[PDB]
């Protein structure tokens, strides 16, 4: 782990770039950059990881439209209320959010429990290994991060990452053990 200070709308904006060779013309990948981006600790490559399997899933759940499919990538800074209505019920401050969408046919409610299962799938023997997923939970986790699923069937797939805003100001948190 190499933890760094990081800009959460430089990672995400250059990392776009390189995400966009990743994807072609499978998808239409649109943005929404929030105003006032914080700043979070995390391991980049790790992140870039983490975001990288989300935006793939979502290229393939919106295969089937042969170039309509739409994926977003959102980032904000959320306010605490914000932050539990989009489904981190524990923020307790302004909090980082790097969203991960799409219009595809959604999570169907009786799979929705194992997606983050190591090797679950819904794809055949051949094509990949099922881990995309735990590998981003893991990822998240290690952030100090919450990770909520917004989906219904016709509902398409809202992966919300939250990570803590990270203020270079803040004084060192301490105590006397
Ligand atoms: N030794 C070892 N310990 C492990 C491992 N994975 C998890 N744990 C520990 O197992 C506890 C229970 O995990 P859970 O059943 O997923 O139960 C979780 C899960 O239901 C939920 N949860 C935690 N983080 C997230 C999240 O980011 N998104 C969502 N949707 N639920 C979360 O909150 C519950 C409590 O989470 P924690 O306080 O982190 O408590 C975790 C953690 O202390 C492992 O690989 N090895
Ligand atoms: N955006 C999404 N929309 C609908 N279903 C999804 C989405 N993302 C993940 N899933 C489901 O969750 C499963 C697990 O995803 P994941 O862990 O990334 O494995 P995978 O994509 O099947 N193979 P791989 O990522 O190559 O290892 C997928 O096979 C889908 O069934
Ligand atoms: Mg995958």
């Amino acid at each position: 782990v190499q933890r760094e200070v990081l800009d959460l709308g430089e990672l995400i904006s250059e990392f776009e770039v390189l995400l966009r060779r990743l994807l072609r013309e499978d998808v239409k990948l649109i943005t929404d950059y929030g105003r006032d981006l914080p700043q979070v600790r995390a391991d980049k490559s790790q992140l870039e990881t983490a975001v990288m399997n989300l935006a793939v899933n979502a290229r393939d759940a919106v295969r089937a439209a042969k170039g309509g499919g739409v994926v977003r990538i959102r980032t904000a800074r959320l306010t605490r209320d914000e932050a539990i209505q989009l489904g981190f019920p524990a923020a307790d401050g302004d909090t980082a959010f790097i969203e991960v969408s799409d219009d595809g046919p959604g999570i169907p409610p009786d799979v929705m429990g194992k997606i983050f299962d190591p090797f679950f799938t819904t794809k055949p023997v051949g094509e990949g290994t099922g881990l995309g997923l735990a590998t981003v939970y893991g990822i998240v986790k290690q952030s100090d991060g919450w990770i909520h699923v917004h989906s219904r069937p016709n509902e398409g797939a809202a992966f919300r990452i939250f990570l803590p805003v990270y203020e270079a100001p803040a004084a060192l948190e301490h105590h006397h053990h």
